[PDB]
C-alpha cells in the first residue's frame, strides 16, 4: 500500500538527488580544500557568534561524533578557533565566507530547476522538517 | 540569493535525516546506505549486466564495482563472468530490506498527499537533470 511505494519513490529520489547535489558542491569546493560538511559548519557559523559545539550540532544536524574531528580539521585550517569550549570564525573563517557564499548560488543556476519550482521544493521541505524537527 | 540558500540547507538537512534513519535500521544487516540502494534494485530472481545496474541507480563503475565485491562478501549478491544476480541470502532479505523504507520514511510525520508532492518535485527534478 502507500506507505510503501511512496517511502521506496521517497527513498530512491532522495538518494539520487543528494548524491547529485553534493557532487556539484564538492567540484567547486575542491578549490578550497574543504569537504562539503566543512562548507555548512563554516557557512552556519554567524562571524558574530561564539558556539558551543552541542547548540552547533542541533543546528547543522550533526552528532559530536562528527562535528568533532571536523571542527580540528577547519581549525587547522585557522578557519575556526575555540577558545574554553566555544567555536567561532577567524579573520580568515570571516574572509572565506565570502567566496563560499557565492557556491551554492552557482550551483542552483547550473541545475534545471526554475525559481517556481526551488519555491516549491522549499515549501515542501520546511515541512518534511517543520512537523519533523 | 535566499532561494538558493534555503534549498541548499533544506536538502542538506532531509538528507542527513533519511539516512540517520537508514544507517539505524541497516546496521542489524551490515549494509551502508548506498549498497542497501543497489540491492533494492536487483529484482528477486533478475541476472542483470553492471552496466545497467549502474545506469539504475546513476553509479559509474568506479563506485559500483567495489560496492559490488563487498555485497558479494557479505552473501548478498553474486558476481558472475560481468554479470550481477541476488544470492539465496540476498533474496531472503528483500521483502524486510524494503520494509525498512517504510519504518523510516514513516518516523516522519507526513501525509500521503505531502509525500506525493515531495515525490513529484524531486522527480521533476531528476528526470530534467540525470
Amino acid at each position: 500500500g502507500s506507505h510503501m511505494y511512496l517511502s521506496k519513490q521517497l527513498c530512491f529520489l532522495f538518494y539520487v538527488s543528494s548524491k547529485e547535489i553534493i557532487k556539484k558542491y564538492t567540484n567547486y569546493l575542491k578549490e578550497y580544500d574543504l569537504t562539503y560538511t566543512g562548507y555548512i559548519v563554516l557557512m552556519a557559523i554567524e562571524n558574530d557568534e561564539k558556539l558551543n559545539i552541542k547548540k552547533l550540532g542541533e543546528r547543522v544536524f550533526l552528532d559530536s561524533g562528527t562535528l568533532t574531528p571536523l571542527l580540528k580539521k577547519l581549525e587547522k585550517k585557522d578557519y575556526v578557533v575555540r577558545t574554553r569550549l566555544q567555536i567561532s570564525l577567524t579573520e580568515q573563517g570571516k574572509a572565506i565566507k565570502s567566496p563560499l557564499a557565492e557556491i551554492s548560488v552557482k550551483v542552483f543556476n547550473e541545475f534545471n530547476i526554475s525559481e517556481r519550482e526551488a519555491s516549491d521544493i522549499i515549501n515542501n521541505l520546511r515541512n518534511f522538517v517543520s512537523k519533523n524537527f
